[PDB]
């Protein structure tokens, strides 16, 4: 099926999702000088305190950490939203060395890696209608640079020799997702797409300014888990990340002056 590799890769996408060339795709690279401050951008709500981490699983792709969405207890509002979202899963995107692994780029600046937290408009009821609708869904994306070491992300880190194949969970209750925040909210938002197969366009972009340090080990950790499953020959799970996409008609705003 699809993946990173050069035979299923990126610029294989379109022959069965042809959405792949539309007119919303992500990432993108987000230009500094050509984003606009939006003085009516409200603000932005990130609410985690009564978030319910359930499991971390390794699909094949990234690994995902899962949340009860049944009632709205993780949620984000405000900021270029109408209404409430609430959080699913989080995930990330890497690469195979320092300089390269995320899917949004800044002046064409690749950062080591970056952290989607994903979540779905509560006024479609659940994630599968919501993307079916162009306001579906909101990621919320943080980019890791290479330096000290981020606390709230070991808990992550040290579980992932139990995941190490395609297919493999885990338990991974208790996790508070408020550790993987910078301090600052401050954010550029733009309207965009999945940036994985089937790359729907579906997507509030909320993309924070201030990246988050991460130590080389964590990132090192990362790039030890694999996209097969058990029992086949090893392919090291890196470079999961869709490069940068046509702008197109859109334009990138700013939350910050
Ligand atoms: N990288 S991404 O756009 O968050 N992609 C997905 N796919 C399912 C939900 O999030
Ligand atoms: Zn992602």
């Amino acid at each position: 099926h699809w993946g990173y590799g050069k035979h299923n890769g990126p610029e294989h996408w379109h022959k069965d999702f042809p959405i792949a060339k539309g007119e919303r795709q992500s990432p993108v690279d987000i230009d500094t000088h050509t984003a606009k401050y939006d003085p009516s951008l409200k603000p932005l709500s990130v609410s985690y305190d009564q978030a319910t981490s359930l499991r971390i699983l390794n699909n094949g792709h990234a690994f995902n950490v899962e949340f009860d969405d049944s009632q709205d207890k993780a949620v984000l509002k405000g900021g270029p939203l109408d209404g409430t979202y609430r959080l699913i899963q989080f995930h990330f995107h890497w690469g195979s060395l320092d300089g390269q692994g995320s899917e949004h780029t800044v002046d064409k600046k690749k950062y080591a890696a970056e952290l989607h937290l994903v979540h779905w408009n509560t006024k479609y009821g659940d994630f599968g209608k919501a993307v079916q609708q162009p306001d579906g869904l909101a990621v919320l994306g943080i980019f890791l640079k290479v330096g000290s070491a981020k606390p709230g992300l070991q808990k992550v880190v040290d579980v992932l020799d139990s995941i190490k194949t395609k297919g493999k969970s885990a338990d991974f209750t208790n996790f508070d997702p408020r550790g993987l925040l910078p301090e600052s909210l401050d954010y550029w938002t733009y309207p965009g797409s999945l940036t994985t197969p089937p790359l729907l366009e579906c997507v509030t972009w909320i993309v924070l300014k201030e990246p988050i340090s991460v130590s080389s080990e964590q990132v090192l950790k990362f790039r030890k888990l694999n996209f097969n499953g058990e029992g086949e020959p090893e392919e090291l799970m890196v470079d999961n990340w869709r490069p940068a996409q046509p702008l197109k008609n859109r334009q990138i705003k700013a939350s910050f002056k």
